[PDB]
């Protein structure tokens, strides 16, 4: 497996929940880049080197994915909700001494993120978002057309064993078809070929396929709950955010407009892509998020 | 593979779409039995002797299912659509001279039932529909919930070869754990194993696999449209109708039919196999 971040070194941080890989390079203010879904620390490749220019760049596998240790899960699945990830998050940004730091997440990643600003606030300077809307919004927006577009949310979220069975066949298969799926052009040409060996070779793992399928339940069930809870309430995430969409992505209003009923400070903008922003559009979102982190 | 149905023929039927297999007994009226999926007929041999008393039943393998021809699909899924393989049935049943027949149906069979009612009545005298409510109303409630609990109806539709790729790789286990996770019981108790062997087959076949994916295709996308074509319009079912359900679903079809009686059974979805007497007792009485 190729090294595709020169120069950043690696650390295994130590948390209560199980050690969180990383690397981490560059020097500045304090970012963490969370990835998602079927992904890992590397899809940020293509831009962590830009963003090393000017911040200290910690670039982490999720919990129970990549390198990262896996917890064992329970029946609520509680390590792979977002508010546990992102409480195992804080507790590895404070072994390296980060308290108060800026975050930006893509996919699960995201989740993890707005869900540690609802929980955590204090502890984030500002957020960025890449080609999400909150987990209640996609679950509240359901309907026929819906359930056909984007399937994966219901067929993951199943009992097990059900999922995990059906994914061990032809595992190379699926993950390669659903990286190409939500590209703009429906293929892999917008990826690395060493970085899909990455997210093949994790795929393969069915101990990571089950966390992923454990992920998505919780999806469905907790991290709903909790959603659910602040929406009802009225609570909006009160630091400074950036929702960053594909125009071909996978988040009837804009997504930004969705932001607003969440956030009391947030910009946005779309960029033509699909799902993968920071490998489909590396100079682009590099861009967006030196600017508004430096901003 | 065992013979469940004593003292039935087994007939291969000609149609211009291809063969449909029917296991056939009984005299007087005239009675089609349709199942739905993951089964084949077989599903029907607990009801079918006690129906036999009475009628002349006819059970019959869906287009593409069990022992039936498997008609080449296209990109509308045309001939797993619900109004295509209800034409196809009053084919078969036509070349037997029945042109006026009573029809009981389950899960996919029930919606090619009701799409006959709505396309056809004067095909049917009375009909009887097991467990569902039709395509619209599903994906009218297809909420977060909804999507949970039927979430088979967006996966077996996803553009080929998707679903069909990961159902090869263990395909025992995915048909034995539907059959059980929809009973009451959540386990394979209330079937016949020499039934579940039988499916088992069916459902080992990568092309009968890929027939009941263009079913779920059709049930997306032509069949809905189908459907919202009728409750657009108004058009309500003029049949005798009956729905019995697992233990309203009376209330939706109402809706949908303007003579219709209902009951509950004591059963998850599988009433012929879970509920056999139950189930057997209420068609007889109906059609009767
Ligand atoms: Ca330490
Ligand atoms: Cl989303
Ligand atoms: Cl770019
Ligand atoms: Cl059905």
């Amino acid at each position: 497996l190729a090294d595709l971040f020169p120069g950043f070194g690696s650390e295994w941080i130590n948390t209560s929940s199980g050690r969180i890989f990383a690397r981490v390079g560059g020097d500045g203010p304090p970012l963490l880049l969370l990835h998602g879904f079927p992904q890992t620390h590397v899809m940020w490749h293509r831009v962590a080197p830009k963003l090393a220019e000017r911040f200290k760049v910690i670039v982490a596998d999720l919990p129970g994915y990549g390198w990262s240790d896996m917890p064992e899960s329970d029946e609520q699945h509680t390590p792979y909700t977002k508010r546990a990830m992102a409480k195992q998050l804080i507790e590895a940004m404070e072994q390296l001494g980060h308290v108060h730091f800026a975050l930006a997440g893509h996919n699960r990643g995201a989740r993890v993120s707005y869900r540690l600003a609802l929980d955590s606030p204090g502890r984030l300077s500002k957020l960025a978002v890449l080609d999400i809307l909150p987990t209640y919004e996609y679950w509240q927006r359901m309907n026929r057309a819906y359930a056909l577009k984007i399937y994966h949310w219901s067929f993951l979220a199943q009992p097990a064993p059900l999922p995990e069975n059906l994914l061990g066949g032809d595992p190379d298969f699926y993950v390669k078809a659903k990286l190409a799926s939500w590209t703009r052009a429906g293929d892999l040409s917008a990826f690395d070929p060493r970085a899909v060996e990455h997210y093949r070779i994790a795929f393969a793992d069915p101990m990571r396929r089950h966390v992923m399928c454990e992920d998505y339940r919780a999806g469905a069930y907790a991290d709903f709950e909790h959603d659910k809870i602040d929406v009802e309430a009225g609570n909006k995430i009160p630091v400074p955010m950036l929702a960053l969409w594909g125009a071909s992505g996978i988040a009837a209003a804009t997504p930004l407009d969705v932001w607003r009923k969440w956030a009391s400070d947030v910009q946005g903008a779309p960029i033509e892509s699909g799902h993968f922003l920071p490998e489909e559009a590396p100079d682009q979102t590099a861009e967006a998020l030196v600017r508004f982190f430096s901003a």
